[PDB]
Parts: structure tokens; C-alpha cells; sequence
């Protein structure tokens, strides 16, 4: 029925061209105005998140109570111009080495390159940023003094707690040495054993935890340590684009300075939050002019091959500048309604449009070419006949490449979801102006060449011949079973080894050439012991106040053996399996260990009733819990509600401990209403050294088994709430735990889109299609045998170039499938040769621009993840699907084919 309307209306575009031209420039137009009005290109790499996603859901959850989690600047700092050197004890006798980094003069050094870091001025808002204003501060009010982990720390970092010594001047009772030992082992005390004083505790970054700050240690000896580690935490809170800004021009002068900074006596490795995001747009660039000129080379293959000075280079431009002004129109709707504009996205869909509407393009030029006109048949006749020829085609292609990628916008994964949609429209827009504005402007090529005016200023040529030699070869039933037997074993190669792909992307290889970065992932495998920290949450909803409800959370003393910190705790004893590392570090049981009686650190006034002090002189201020034999016990009742305010508020008091406001005063959420109720709790432990893509997805998979089996141990009924693990990257990495259903989804649900469309639209008979199906198959099959063959990962970019991939097949199987399946020869091979030597030989025109493209594309793209995903996938899609296409599908249907 098709045939009437394209004949018609090809009639129309010849006799008034203006109409079309006006016309279609006006949508252009209309659509291009949204262009530039939104164009917001999305880069918080949270982009490889679903906003439904359980990874994302949590993060939404914990930024509730903690808010972000911290941006963290990090420097693995080493000595290696200084050797070891030994302590020797004074009147107990085991001797103890010190590693290269621990000899005193260093740690000078590193204090004097520490406090020029703890003060860097930066210009924000045309204003002045310092350190002390955007590091979290454990307490706004008392000192403003900013975390910051270093084994320095221990000696507060001054020079004269770090020179301190307790001894005549001749022998030493008890030195630097005396009081690392100790802190490493307790480092939550204010006050040390050997000497008459001194505190573990630092300048108030918390109790700094000796695994976070030391590196190279082998084991539990931590002073055979060979690098530290130096950690500022600086505050994030995505919710503003005010403060995050100036945080991320703090980091800009940071990295500047260490890097422009000499001390031959240190190696220095170092990290800000934004480096990542930074280096990567700086490796963003190095391929965008072999890009370009990659466009200019098959820009000028397009002018060139068209026709037989009368050759149809305007035609060629001006094709060029339809399928541009699709990728326009297509961002501009969509950017309107409002969709981050990806950049992987700006690397697939100009490409995508490209081919397939150059590919369009040929099939009608070259189409009319070969075409003849009758005796005195005229222009608007014969240009509207072709029309009908072809034109049923390219909407066939063309309308199932649209339904198939718009239906593929249906999963959660967003580099796709933003693609299918930008794709899904951008081919029919592609396909309405190139149907419209192009054979109209086609017209006018025409009449400009048969009134011998030139094209530019004002017999087949030579592949008819070659495909009218190419096509019998290829199917004599000398040569057919050959080829079948070929493809089948390419086949067979590729379904075999397709389990052994990799997923998920090397964060080593995604940085630049020399970049910094690697040889901070290098010195992170080779000296750290920790790796990125865990947030145990424990929802709302738990009673607390109660013996049951503490035993089910508390840890040790009584608090059960399946407890929450006994299960973390004994799932850190095997810690190089259930990737979980080191202690919990609970709040409650400090809380615990704080109104406790024999401790005189809970304290109210006898007759104010507001909570005394630990350093206070308390004339008249109790204790909290008496000493009877029933005080010293846990306090079960709302008594628990009552004391627990004031340890949050409680301070580090060498009378008392940390109490709650060192850590977990943004750990314990106090609900107010009908009294008091505890919230939401944390409890933050670190995992183990994380490095290998597979060691990530491995210890959040664990982490969130150690939730569920504390879970069910709680002894809850019912999504009423639950313990789920938070740390920075569960959000990146929850995406490869499903990445095998989804990409069998994705690719089921566009082969599923292609196989309805050409059975329904393509008149009927299912042979037709599941054989192109098929085919389009087992180019997906082999396309993972390249990415297996070439070392290609299964991330979400490799994924997208999947869904596109199967895509572009179309255009290579549907022409042919159609051409044939529309036919009547005296023989299947009489149609299969034919189809393959019309159709054929102008899809083949839609293959050498894309192939001449890739190779100028590797030719000088530095991106190593631009020559191993999109030039590697890119070529093996374009020769895997034109080999699949014009040289298995003939022969194919030269056997199965439907017959007329
Ligand atoms: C890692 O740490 C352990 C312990 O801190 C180191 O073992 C110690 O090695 C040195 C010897 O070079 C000494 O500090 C100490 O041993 C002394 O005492 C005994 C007394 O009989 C004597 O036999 C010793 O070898 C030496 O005189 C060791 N201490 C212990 C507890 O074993 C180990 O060498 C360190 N390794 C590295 C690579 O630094
Ligand atoms: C899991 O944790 C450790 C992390 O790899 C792993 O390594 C052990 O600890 C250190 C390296 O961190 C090394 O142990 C060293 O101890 C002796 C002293 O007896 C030293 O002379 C040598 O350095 C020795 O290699 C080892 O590489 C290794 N082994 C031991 C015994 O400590 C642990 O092995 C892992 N443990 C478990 C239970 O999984
Ligand atoms: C953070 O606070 C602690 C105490 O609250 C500071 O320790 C003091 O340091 C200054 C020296 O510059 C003096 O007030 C005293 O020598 C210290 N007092 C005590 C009680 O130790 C610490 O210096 C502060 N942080 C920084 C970076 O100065
Ligand atoms: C550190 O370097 C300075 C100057 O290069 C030097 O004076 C000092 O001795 C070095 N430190 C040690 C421990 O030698
Ligand atoms: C930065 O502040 C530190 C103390 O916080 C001080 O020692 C240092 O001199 C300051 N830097 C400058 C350039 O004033
Ligand atoms: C920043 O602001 C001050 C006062 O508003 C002004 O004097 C100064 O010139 C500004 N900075 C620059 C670089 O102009
Ligand atoms: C540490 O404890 C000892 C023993 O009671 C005491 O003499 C000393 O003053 C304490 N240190 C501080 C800083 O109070
Ligand atoms: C807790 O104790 C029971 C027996 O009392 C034991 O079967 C169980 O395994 C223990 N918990 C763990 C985590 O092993
Ligand atoms: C309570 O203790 C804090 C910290 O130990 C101290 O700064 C404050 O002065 C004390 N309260 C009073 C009223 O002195
Ligand atoms: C507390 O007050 C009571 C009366 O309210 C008094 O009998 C008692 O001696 C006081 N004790 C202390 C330690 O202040
Ligand atoms: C985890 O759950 C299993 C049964 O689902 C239970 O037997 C076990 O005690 C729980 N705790 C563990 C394994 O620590």
C-alpha cells in the first residue's frame, strides 16, 4: 500500500520542491531553538547510576543522617634516601626496628609539609578559601580544629610532643618510640603510660587508627612500617553548588602545590576528589582532532562517491547537512524536555545517524542512477517511481531501528536509557527529513544535470559490475556450503569462548598516558592495608532501650554471639575473604563505657539537674548511675534516653574518654516525639585493599550478605527496616551485579522489536525475519567473541555500543532480507543474486565511509579507552555486520528463503 503514498508524494517533491525544502527547514529550526536552550551535558558520575537503584536508594537514605560522604585528599608519603634504625629499651629487654619513614628527622618534614597543607589560601567567589573553613570539624563549637589523619597526630602535631624525652641525658626511659608503640595499640586515650603524660588522641581528627596512617607494615608490627599516610577529609554536601564549588578550588591550588613541591628526602603519591573527574576530562581531549578529521575524511568519501564535473558533491554536502541537522533536531526535542546530554552519547549518536542515513542516501542516488528513464515518462513519474522502489525500504530499516531503540530505553541502566532515547529519535528525524528535503533537493540536482548546468558553480559506473560478478560467485552451489561452513565456525568459536569476558571497567586504564593517578593506584596496591570505609546502617525502628534490643546490636559482654559488631567483627577475622577489615568501632558500646559508674564520667548537678562535666570540680554533682549492683548493669530503661543527649554532647576529657562527640555525634540520630527514640546508626568500619574490578563488586556482594544475615538474626518480620552497607562506590559497582539480565534483556527486547516489525511490516510470513533475527544474532555472538579475542571489557559504554551495535546490523540484513523477500525470479538463487547486487552494492556505500573512518580513528587517538572500546567494537561491528550481510544472508537465503 506503502507504494502509492511514496510514489505520490515523490511525484509532489518534484513538481513544487519549495514546499519541502521551507518546510523542513522550519522543523529543523524548531528544533535546534531547544538545542542551545538546554544542552545541560550531565557529568556527576553518579551517571552510571539508576535513580530507582537499590545502590542509589541507600545513598539517598544515608545522605539523611550523615549527609555526603566526605570528599578525601590522601598522600602515601615515603623515605627513601633514610634507612631503618633501632630501638633499644631501657630495663625490659626486645629490641624493635623503625622503617625508613619513622626516623625522627623525616617526621619533622612531614610536620612542616603538613602544616603548609593544613593552610593553603584559594580564591572563590572572588574571595579567599582556607582549609580550617571546608574540613569537618567533629565540633563546630570547643575547637574548630580539622580532621586530619596522620601518624603525626599522635604527637599533635607539634615538634615539641614529638621531641619530647623522659630520661637523664644519657639513657632514654621512654622517647618517641616509647609513645608510638603505645598509641598504635590503644589510640583512643589522652593520656600514656610511660612517660608521666602525654595524649594518644590528636589534633581532634578523632582517635587516629594506626592501619589508616602507616603502609608497608608486614602484619600486626606496625613499626616496621615504610610509608605513612596522610588523610584530610574535606566536607562534600552535594545538596549545594555554593560550598562544593569553592571545596573543588581548595583541591585546584592543592594539587598544584604538591606537585610543584621539592623535598628530595620524600616520595610523595597524593589524591583529591577531583582528580579523577579532572585528569579524565583532561584525557577527554587528546582524540577530539583525530575525531574531526576522522568526520572530514568520510565527509569527503561522501562528496566523492556519488555518480559517475557533474558530480553530485552539493548532493553529498547536502545530505550531510540532513542528517546533522537530524542529530540537531533530535538533541534540541529532547534537551527541551529536559535530558542530560551524555558525552558518550555525543561520541555514538553523530556516528549512528551517519551511516545509516548516508547509507539511505545511497540507496536512492545510486537507485536512481542505475534506473533509466521510459520513453516519455517524466521526471516527476520516473523520481516518484524510484521512490516508491526504494522508499518502502529505508522506513522499513528506519521504523524498526526506531521502535528498537526506543523500546530499548526501558531498562535502568542510563547510558543506555539517555542513548535509546536520543537514538530512537534521531533516526526517524533522520528518516523524515532525508525522505522530504532531500529527494526534493534531488530533484533539483537532477534538473541542474540534464541541463548541463555544473553541479558545484552553474553507465553503472563500476560496482553494478562488480556485485554482477561478486553475486554469482558467492552462491554457485560449488561455493554456498563453504561460506555456511566459514560463518558457522566463526560461530561456534565465539559461543564457546563468550563466558570468559571481563566485566567491568580497569580504573588504571581509564586514566591519561602519565597521569598521576596510576602511579597512585600503584602505590596504593603495593603499601596501604586499608581500603575504602563501610557504614553499617541500622535503620529506623530498633527498640535500643531494652536488653534484647541492645544484645541484638551491642558487642561483647553479654550482647549475644550473633549480634551486629560480633558478626562485623567476626567476619573481619577473615578478612582476606569476606572482604570486611578491621574493627567496628560501636558507638553504644562506649556509650556503655561511659555512664558506666566506675568511670566519673557521667555527672549531673544535685540540684541544677543539667549534666556536670568530666573535668568539672562537682561539689554537688553525682554520678549518673549509682554503684549499686543493679547500676552498674546496662541502662535498660528510658534512663538510656537520658544519658545518651549527654554523651553526645560530652567531650574528650582526660578524666573521662572521647565521648560522643568525637564520631559519634553524626552517628546517632535522636528522633524527637513521645519522649525520645533512637534513629538511624552507623557503625563505620573499613574494607579490606580494593584494587581489581572484581575485588569491589566481591566486597559489596559480602558486605551486603553480612546485612541480610544480620537481618534475619534481628528477628524482624517484615521490610519494617533493614542493616544495608554504604560506602563511596556500592552506587558505580551495584551496576555489574545485574549486567548479564540486562544486556540479555536489552539485546532480547531489540531483537524482539526488529523480528515484529519486519514480520508485520514486511508483509508477513515470519521466515523472512527470523532468519534476518537470526542473523543479527549471531552478529551479536560474534561481536562478544571479538570483545573476548581483543580484551574488551562489559561495562555500561561497551554495552551501549551493543545496543547500537545490533542497531547497524539492520541496515546491512533488512535491505537484502527485503529485496529478496519481494521477488519473483525463477530461482531463490536468481533473487538472492539480485537483491545482493542492487541493494548490495549501494549498502556496501554505507560501509566504506564508516570503515574509512575507522581507520583514521585509531590512527591517532590516544584514549586508551577510545582505541580499545569504541575503535575496536566500532570496526567489529562494521566488518563483522557487513561480512554477515552481504555474504552469509544471500547464501542463507539461497537455502530457507520464503518463496513468490
Ligand atoms: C618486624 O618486627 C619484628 C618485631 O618488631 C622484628 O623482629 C625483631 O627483629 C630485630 C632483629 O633484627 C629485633 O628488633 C628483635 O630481635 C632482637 O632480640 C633477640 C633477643 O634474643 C635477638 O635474637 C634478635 O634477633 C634481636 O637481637 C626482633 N623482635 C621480635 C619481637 O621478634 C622483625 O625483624 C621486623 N621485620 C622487618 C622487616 O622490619
Ligand atoms: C590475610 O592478611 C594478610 C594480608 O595479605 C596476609 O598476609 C600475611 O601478613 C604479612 C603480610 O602482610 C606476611 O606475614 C609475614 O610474617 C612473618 C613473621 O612471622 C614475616 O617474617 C614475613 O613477612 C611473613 O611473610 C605474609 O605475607 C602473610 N603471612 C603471615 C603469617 O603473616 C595473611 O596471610 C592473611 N591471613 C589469613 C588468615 O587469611
Ligand atoms: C587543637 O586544640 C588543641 C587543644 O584544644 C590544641 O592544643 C594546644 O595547642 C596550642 C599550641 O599552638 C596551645 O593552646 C597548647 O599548647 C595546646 N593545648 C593543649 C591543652 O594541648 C591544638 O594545638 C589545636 N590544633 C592546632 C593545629 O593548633
Ligand atoms: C632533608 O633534606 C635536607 C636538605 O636537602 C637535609 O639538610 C636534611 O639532612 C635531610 N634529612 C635527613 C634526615 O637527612
Ligand atoms: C598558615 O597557617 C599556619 C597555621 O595554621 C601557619 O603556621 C602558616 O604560617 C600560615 N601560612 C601563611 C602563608 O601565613
Ligand atoms: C575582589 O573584590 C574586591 C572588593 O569587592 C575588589 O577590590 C577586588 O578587585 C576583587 N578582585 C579582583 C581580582 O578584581
Ligand atoms: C596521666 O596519669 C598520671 C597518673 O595519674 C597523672 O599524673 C598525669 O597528670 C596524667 N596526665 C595528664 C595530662 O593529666
Ligand atoms: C551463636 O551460638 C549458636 C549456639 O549457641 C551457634 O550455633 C551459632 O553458630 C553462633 N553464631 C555464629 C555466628 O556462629
Ligand atoms: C565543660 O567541659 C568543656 C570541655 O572539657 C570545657 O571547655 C567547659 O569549660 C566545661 N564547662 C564549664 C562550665 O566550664
Ligand atoms: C545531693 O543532694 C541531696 C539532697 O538533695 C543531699 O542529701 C546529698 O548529700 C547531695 N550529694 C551530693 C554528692 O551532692
Ligand atoms: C546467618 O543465617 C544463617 C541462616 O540463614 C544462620 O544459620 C546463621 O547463624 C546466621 N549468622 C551467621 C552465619 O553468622
Amino acid at each position: 500500500c506503502l507504494r502509492r503514498l511514496f510514489t505520490r508524494w515523490g511525484s509532489f517533491c518534484v513538481r513544487n520542491p519549495g514546499c519541502v525544502i521551507f518546510f523542513s527547514l522550519v522543523f529543523i529550526t524548531a528544533c535546534s531553538s531547544g538545542l542551545v536552550f538546554v544542552r545541560v551535558t550531565t557529568n556527576p558520575v553518579d551517571l552510571w547510576s539508576a535513580p530507582s537503584s537499590q545502590a542509589r536508594l541507600e545513598k539517598e537514605y544515608f545522605d539523611q543522617h550523615f549527609g555526603p560522604f566526605f570528599r578525601t585528599e590522601q598522600l602515601i608519603i615515603r623515605a627513601p634516601l633514610t634507612d631503618k634504625h633501632i630501638y633499644q629499651p631501657y630495663p625490659s629487654g626486645a629490641d624493635v626496628p623503625f622503617g625508613p619513614p619513622l626516623d625522627i628527622q623525616i617526621l619533622h618534614q612531614v610536620l612542616d609539609l603538613q602544616i603548609a597543607i593544613e593552610n593553603i589560601t584559594a580564591s572563590y567567589d572572588n574571595e579567599t578559601v582556607t582549609l580550617q573553613d571546608i574540613c569537618l570539624a567533629p565540633l563546630s563549637p570547643y575547637n574548630t580544629n580539622c580532621t586530619i589523619l596522620s601518624v603525626l597526630n599522635y604527637f599533635q602535631n607539634s615538634h615539641s610532643v614529638l621531641d619530647h624525652k623522659k630520661g637523664d641525658d644519657f639513657f632514654v626511659y621512654a622517647d618517641y618510640h616509647t609513645h608510638f608503640l603505645y598509641c598504635v595499640r590503644a589510640p583512643a586515650s589522652l593520656n600514656d603510660t610511660s612517660l608521666l603524660h602525654d595524649p594518644c588522641l590528636g589534633t581532634f581528627g578523632g582517635p587516629v587508627f594506626p592501619w589508616l596512617v602507616l603502609g608497608g607494615y608486614d602484619d600486626q608490627n606496625y613499626n616496621n612500617a615504610t610509608a605513612l599516610v596522610i588523610t584530610f577529609p574535606v566536607n562534600n554536601y552535594y545538596n549545594d553548588t555554593e560550598k562544593l564549588q569553592r571545596a573543588q578550588a581548595w583541591e585546584k591550588e592543592f594539587i598544584n602545590f604538591v606537585k610543584n613541591y621539592k623535598n628530595p628526602n620524600l616520595t610523595i603519591s597524593f589524591t583529591a576528589e577531583r582528580s579523577i573527574e579532572d585528569e579524565l576530562n583532561r584525557e577527554s581531549d587528546s582524540d577530539v582532532f583525530t575525531v574531526v578529521i576522522s568526520y572530514a575524511i568520510m565527509f569527503l568519501y561522501i562528496s566523492l562517491a556519488l555518480g559517475h564535473v557533474d558530480s553530485k558533491v552539493s548532493l553529498g554536502i547536502a545530505g550531510i547537512l540532513i542528517v546533522l541537522s537530524s542529530v540537531a533536531c533530535s538533541l534540541g526535542v529532547f534537551s527541551y524536555i529536559g535530558l542530560p546530554l551524555t558525552l558518550i552519547v555525543i561520541e555514538v549518536i553523530p556516528f549512528l545517524v551517519l551511516a545509516v542515513g548516508v547509507d539511505n542516501i545511497f540507496i536512492l542516488v545510486q537507485a536512481y542512477q542505475r534506473d533509466e528513464r521510459l520513453q516519455g515518462e517524466t521526471l516527476d513519474q520516473q523520481l516518484g517511481r524510484v521512490l516508491g522502489e526504494v522508499a518502502p525500504s529505508m522506513f522499513l530499516s528506519s521504523f524498526s531501528e526506531t521502535v528498537a531503540f526506543f523500546l530499548g530505553a526501558l531498562s535502568v541502566m542510563p547510558a543506555v536509557h539517555t542513548f535509546s532515547l536520543f537514538a530512537g529519535l534521531a533516526v526517524f528525524i533522520d528518516f523524515l527529513l532525508q525522505i522530504t528535503c532531500f529527494v526534493s533537493l534531488l530533484g533539483l540536482d537532477i534538473k541542474r544535470q540534464e541541463k548541463n548546468r555544473l553541479d558545484i558553480f552553474c553507465e553503472s559506473c563500476l560496482f553494478r559490475f562488480f556485485k554482477n560478478s561478486y553475486s554469482p560467485l558467492l552462491l554457485k552451489d560449488w561455493m554456498r556450503p563453504i561460506v555456511i561452513a566459514i560463518f558457522v565456525g566463526v560461530l561456534s568459536f565465539s559461543i564457546a569462548v563468550l563466558n570468559k569476558v571481563d566485566i567491568g571497567l580497569d580504573q588504571s586504564l581509564s586514566m591519561p598516558d602519565d597521569s598521576y593517578m596510576v602511579d597512585y593506584f600503584k602505590s596504593i596496591s603495593q603499601y596501604l592495608h586499608a581500603g575504602p570505609p563501610v557504614y553499617f546502617v541500622l535503620e529506623e525502628g530498633h527498640d535500643y532501650t531494652s536488653s534484647k534490643g541492645q544484645n541484638m546490636v551491642c558487642g561483647g559482654m553479654g550482647c549475644n554471639n550473633d549480634s551486629l559488631v560480633q558478626q562485623i567483627f567476626n567476619a573481619a577475622q577473615l578478612d582476606n575473604y569476606t572482604r570486611i577489615g578491621f574493627a567496628p568501632s560501636s558507638w553504644i558500646d562506649d556509650y556503655f563505657d561511659w555512664v558506666k559508674p566506675q568511670s566519673s564520667c557521667c555527672r549531673v548537678d544535685n540540684i541544677t539537674d543539667q549534666f556536670c562535666n568530666a573535668s568539672v570540680v562537682d561539689p554537688a554533682c553525682v554520678r549518673c548511675r549509682p554503684l549499686t549492683p543493679e547500676g552498674k548493669q546496662r541502662p535498660q530503661g528510658g534512663d538510656f534516653m537520658r544519658f545518651l543527649p549527654m554523651f553526645l554532647s560530652d567531650n574528650p576529657n582526660p578524666k573521662c574518654g572521647k565521648g560522643g562527640h568525637a564520631a559519634y555525634s553524626s552517628a546517632v540520630n535522636i528522633l524527637l516525639g513521645h519522649g525520645t527514640r533512637v534513629g538511624a546508626t552507623y557503625f563505620m568500619t573499613y574494607h579490606t585493599v580494593l584494587q581489581t574490578s572484581a575485588d569491589f563488586i566481591d566486597a559489596l556482594k559480602k558486605a551486603r550478605l553480612i546485612a541480610s544475615n544480620v537481618t534475619e538474626t534481628m528477628g524482624i518480620n517484615g521490610s519494617a527496616y533493614r542493616v544495608f552497607p554504604y560506602s563511596v562506590f556500592y552506587v558505580f559497582y551495584e551496576q555489574y551485579l545485574t549486567i548479564i539480565d540486562d544486556t540479555i534483556f536489552n539485546l532480547g527486547v531489540s531483537l524482539g522489536a526488529i523480528f515484529l516489525v519486519t514480520m508485520v511490516l514486511l508483509g508477513c510470513e515470519l521466515w523472512s525475519a527470523v532468519i534476518m533475527c537470526a542473523t543479527i544474532a549471531m552478529v551479536l555472538v560474534n561481536m562478544f567473541g571479538v570483545m573476548w579475542l581483543w580484551g574488551i571489557s562489559l561495562n555500561a559504554v561497551s554495552l551501549v555500543n551493543l545496543v547500537m551495535s545490533c542497531g547497524i546490523s539492520v541496515e546491512f540484513c533488512s535491505h537484502i532480507t527485503r529485496a529478496f523477500t519481494v521477488s519473483m525470479k525463477g530461482s531463490r538463487v536468481e533473487r538472492a543474486e539480485e537483491a545482493l547486487a542492487h541493494m548490495g552494492s549501494s549498502v556496501f556505500s554505507g560501509i566504506t565511509l564508516t570503515k574509512f573512518g575507522g581507520i583514521v580513528v585509531l590512527a591517532f587517538a590516544k584514549s586508551q579507552i577510545f582505541q580499545i572500546f569504541y575503535f575496536r567494537m566500532y570496526l567489529a561491528m562494521v566488518l563483522l555486520g557487513a561480512t554477515h550481510g552481504l555474504i552469509f544472508l544471500p547464501v542463507l537465503l539461497s537455502y530457507i528463503g520464503p518463496s513468490v
